[PDB]
């Protein structure tokens, strides 16, 4: 059959020294299916952390492709092996987690949790199946799991369009960074992310682990339920298995591994325009305008490959977006307390008059296959790729953008097409099984070779390396090199948005979901890929609002803008063949867009502060249900609405003429955040009927939670001049409690040493008689400095009103309490 399978020659745990456990695999027995198999496997299990356990198979005898450290840094391997069933078990006292070897034919492993004797992994083969063996040969790996198909939810294996979170059984997932549309369901896109979350339903409720393969080669994964296997076409095993135990710490425990989330500048949250085919300079300025004119809050205008001489990057077209016009437009933007962000390709256009063409040239920095700079073809025509893995086409990189940026203020960058994209595919090379591989992942659902619309597997990058190895790298690396650029030219917090990425590029970059629809299952899509880009480490994400692709309809926008103005990345974004859909177009969608802008500018801070808590310990911005409620089976499933940090559920409408939603609301008391009368109180979770209007959008908040919030304005500088209201949502059952970050919105590195950053914790508990509402001030310079102020404090959860020295709503006004200094305040009931 496929293959034999491999037998544990020796194995040993390293005593008194730190814990590990070092094995040798031998081959069983050689098949020809899928090339030769690798005849000797050195096999190891050790704890990185007490939460991670780290599974590493290679080749005894040859080094095999590695994603290298400098791309992504991480604790080296433990040395390697030397030259009923037995079984190695390795384990560590204040760990969870065991690691057992057994000593079968083939030979398996498991990790089980101590905490539940439960096991989560287990990689023992059914003797007659191949189909569960570990198989291991040059271009077809095989690792394999069993799963309780009912209690194992899981979560992640990206970058796909499905119309669940949670992923469904009997699939196949491919991972190969293409250019294809994610209106598009099942089909593989811009990024791989070989990582998922899985969630037991039991025994013990909420129980959750994660699992990462850290391997850039492409890859089917298929997962029937009951089994997941992948099945990767090169590189090695190197796998780490995250305790938790629960959601949250398992992507502190990812996160701590692959890079924490980068930091995002304040005015990132506010709402951005863009659109591919803005005519001229003129027209820029004037949707700029009509969004004053509307009232409705613009803080970005983008700019894509319009603005360029003939989409060549670092140019501008000499006619439609001449020098002198656009310096002018930016200055304005400022001035109004704006900002802009242009588009950048990877490909740079084979012109002998273009400088960046003709310094390239001179450091070398293109790929190349077969001796020869690869001919690529993108937008300006005939295009060499930069080779991001070369450290001098890294410097031509930000030697480019900082030339310019001196002639052109720009305040990010938006990098695209870095899959890389490629309009014309190369013929494969004569007698190559990496142009023609073996076992052919299920590209484009259909098998589609591998070399379609990008760089030939058999290109080659800096220190030897292919494309077959790097492809799923290149997204990633052009990030670093685009960060690095902007981080030497200008001493301000960077901005950048990726289309293709890999596993730790939210340490470096924004995502959104690409090419979309103007399509009612577009906008629900946008909600599972949201939540999964959480997991992934990328916090900053968000959908082209009213879609990309196709034309849209007023009630589609009008919906989509309401569920949009949440997405922590908030963007209006189309193509040239479609209507235009800013915002103002249509007075239901603009009357929308001020109510929903409105309420999510006042909640700027708060997402500042989960942006924070998200560079601090990888917890995302927008969470799944079961974040905040892990023991509630039935919110494992839902992929219609979602959270705003722990207490803030929104819950949109996602079909057509309707104006009313049968949203899921777990155990407790909900309050709307557009009403604070309106509410929703169950004993048990449960589905409510709620009533939404054409304009009106179901968004509110849990008790136990405290909110600081500011007023609305037309930009994010101008919101943070205004007081701060404090939304307290009392609990009978625990004290409320909540979090500020303050900082300038633009340090380098946020909440570093020194102190341009101050951190605000709310407390709320209420007795019989006396309620206590009262905070605490870590670093207390900076906010002091700001003359921040709170002057008013909105008390819910309550049944009886309360003041100064169903249920009920209370405010206290004229307070003017400095929000730089701790204070406990005491109020008393009625
Ligand atoms: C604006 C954007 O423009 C570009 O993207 C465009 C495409 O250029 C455009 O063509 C269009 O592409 C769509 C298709 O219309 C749509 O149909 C879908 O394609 C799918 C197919 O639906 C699906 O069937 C599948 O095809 C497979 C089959 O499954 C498989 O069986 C097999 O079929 C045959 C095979 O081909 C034969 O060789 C033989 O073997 O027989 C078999 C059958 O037996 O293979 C085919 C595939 O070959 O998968 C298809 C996808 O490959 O979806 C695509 C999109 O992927 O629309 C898109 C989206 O607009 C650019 O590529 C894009 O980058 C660009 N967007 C950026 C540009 C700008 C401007 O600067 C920015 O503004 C944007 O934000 C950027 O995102
Ligand atoms: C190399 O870059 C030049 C500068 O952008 C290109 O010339 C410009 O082409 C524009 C249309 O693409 C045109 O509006 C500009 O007037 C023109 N500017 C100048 C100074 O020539 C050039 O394009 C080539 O030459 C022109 C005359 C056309 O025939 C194009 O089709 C040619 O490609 C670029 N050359 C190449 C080989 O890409
Ligand atoms: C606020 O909500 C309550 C409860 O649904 C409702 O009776 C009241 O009319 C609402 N007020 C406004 C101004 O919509
Ligand atoms: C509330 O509690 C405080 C402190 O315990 C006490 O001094 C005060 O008298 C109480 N007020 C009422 C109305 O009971």
């Amino acid at each position: 059959a496929i293959g034999y399978g491999y037998q544990v020659k020796n194995a040993k745990v390293d005593n008194s020294t730190g814990k590990s456990l070092t094995a040798l695999l031998q081959l069983i027995r050689n098949s020809p299916v899928y090339g030769p198999d690798i005849q000797f496997l050195s096999f190891t299990a050790s704890f990185e952390e007490d939460d991670t356990l780290r599974i590493r198979i290679t080749d005894a005898n040859n080094r095999r492709w590695e994603i290298p450290n400098e791309v992504l840094p991480r604790p080296p391997p433990p040395p390697s092996p030397p030259p009923q069933p037995t079984t190695t078990v390795l384990s560590h006292p204040h760990s969870d987690l065991v690691f057992t070897l057994f000593h079968t034919t083939p030979f398996g492993f498991t990790i089980y949790r101590k905490s539940t004797h439960d096991v989560l992994f287990d990689a023992t083969p059914i003797p007659s199946n191949p189909t569960t063996f570990l198989i291991y040969k040059d271009q077809y790996l095989q690792l394999s799991s069993s799963l309780p198909a009912q209690q194992a939810h899981l979560y992640g294996l990206g970058e796909h369009t499905k119309p669940t979170f949670q992923l469904a059984h009997n699939q196949i997932l491919t991972l190969w960074n293409a250019d294809i549309a994610s209106f598009n369901r099942d089909l593989n896109l811009y990024g791989s992310h070989p990582f998922y979350m899985d969630v037991r339903s039991s025994p013990m409720v909420g129980s959750t682990h994660g699992v990462f393969l850290l391997n850039s080669n492409g890859m089917d994964v298929e997962y029937t339920g009951d089994r997941i296997t992948y099945k990767v076409i090169g590189g090695i095993i190197d796998l780490y298995i995250f305790a938790g135990r629960t959601p949250e710490m398992v992507l502190d425990q990812y996160t701590k591994l692959i890079g924490r989330p980068a930091p995002m500048p304040y005015w990132a949250f506010g709402f951005h325009q863009c659109r591919w085919g803005y005519r001229d300079v003129n027209e820029i300025e004037t949707v700029v305008d009509k969004y004053a004119e509307a009232r409705i809050p613009l803080e970005v205008m983008w700019t894509d490959i319009d603005y360029m001489d003939a989409f060549k990057d670092f140019t501008l077209d000499p006619v439609h977006f001449p020098l002198d016009k656009m310096q002018q437009f930016v200055t304005k933007l400022h001035r109004n307390g704006q900002r802009y962000v242009p588009i950048l390709d990877p490909g740079i256009n084979t012109n002998k008059s273009y400088g960046t063409f003709i310094r390239g040239m001179q450091s070398n920095v293109f790929i190349k296959r077969d001796g020869n700079p690869y001919l690529g073809s993108v937008w300006p025509g005939p295009v060499y790729y930069p080779d991001f893995l070369d450290p001098a086409a890294r410097s031509f990189w930000v030697d480019e953008i900082k030339r310019f940026r001196d002639i052109l203020p720009i305040d990010g960058i938006w990098i695209d097409m870095n899959e890389a994209s490629n309009f014309i595919t190369s013929a494969p090379t004569p007698g190559s099984t990496l142009d023609n591989p073996p076992y052919k992942i299920n590209n484009s659902g259909g098998r589609v070779p591998i070399n379609s619309k990008t760089i030939p597997a058999t290109a080659m990058h800096y220190g030897n390396v292919t494309e077959y190895n790097a492809h799923n790298l290149y997204g990633f690396l052009e990030s670093q090199a685009t960060r690095e650029a902007l981080v030497r030219t200008s001493n301000e917090r960077p901005f950048l948005l990726s289309r293709s990425t890999f596993a730790g590029s939210g340490k470096y970059t924004a995502h959104w979901t690409g090419d979309n629809a103007a399509r009612w299952d577009d906008l629900q899509y946008s909600i599972p890929t949201m939540l999964n880009f959480g997991l992934f480490g990328m916090p900053m994400i968000g959908a082209d609002i009213c879609g990309f692709a196709e034309s849209t309809t007023e009630e589609l926008c009008r919906r989509w803008i309401q569920l949009g103005a949440f997405y922590p990345f908030s963007r209006d974004h189309s193509a040239r063949d479609t209507t235009h859909q800013e915002l103002y177009l249509w007075e239901s969608v603009a009357a929308s867009a001020r109510t929903v802008l409105g309420l999510r500018y006042q909640l700027l801070p708060y997402y500042y502060t989960l942006m924070y808590d998200a560079n601090l310990r990888g917890i995302p911005i927008a969470r799944p249900l079961f974040f905040t409620f892990p023991d509630d089976v039935a919110t494992y499933g839902i992929s219609s609405q979602f959270l705003i940090g722990r207490g803030i559920m929104v819950s949109p409408v996602l079909q057509p003429g309707a104006v009313s939603v049968n949203a899921y609301f777990p155990r407790g008391n909900w309050f709307s955040l557009f009403n604070y009368t309106s509410s929703v109180s169950v004993s048990a979770g449960t589905y409510v009927s709620l009533s939404a209007p054409p304009d009106h959008i179901n968004v509110h908040i849990h008790e136990g939670n405290i909110v600081a919030m500011q007023g609305e304005a037309m930009t994010t500088q101008a919101a943070r001049s205004t007081p701060f209201h404090l939304l307290v949502v009392m609990s009978d059952h625990v004290a409320s409690t909540g979090e500020l970050f303050l900082d300038n919105g633009i340090e380098m590195d946020i909440g570093g040493p020194g102190g341009k950053w101050t951190l605000v914790r709310f407390f709320a508990e209420s007795g019989i008689n006396n309620l206590t509402i009262s905070s605490e001030v870590v670093n207390r310079g900076y906010a002091m400095s700001q003359r921040w102020v709170m002057d008013k404090i909105t008390i819910l959860g309550l049944k009886r009103r309360v003041r100064i020295k169903g249920f009920v709503v209370s405010v206290i006004s004229d307070l003017r309490q400095l929000v730089g200094q701790a204070f406990k305040l005491e109020l008393e009931f009625e």
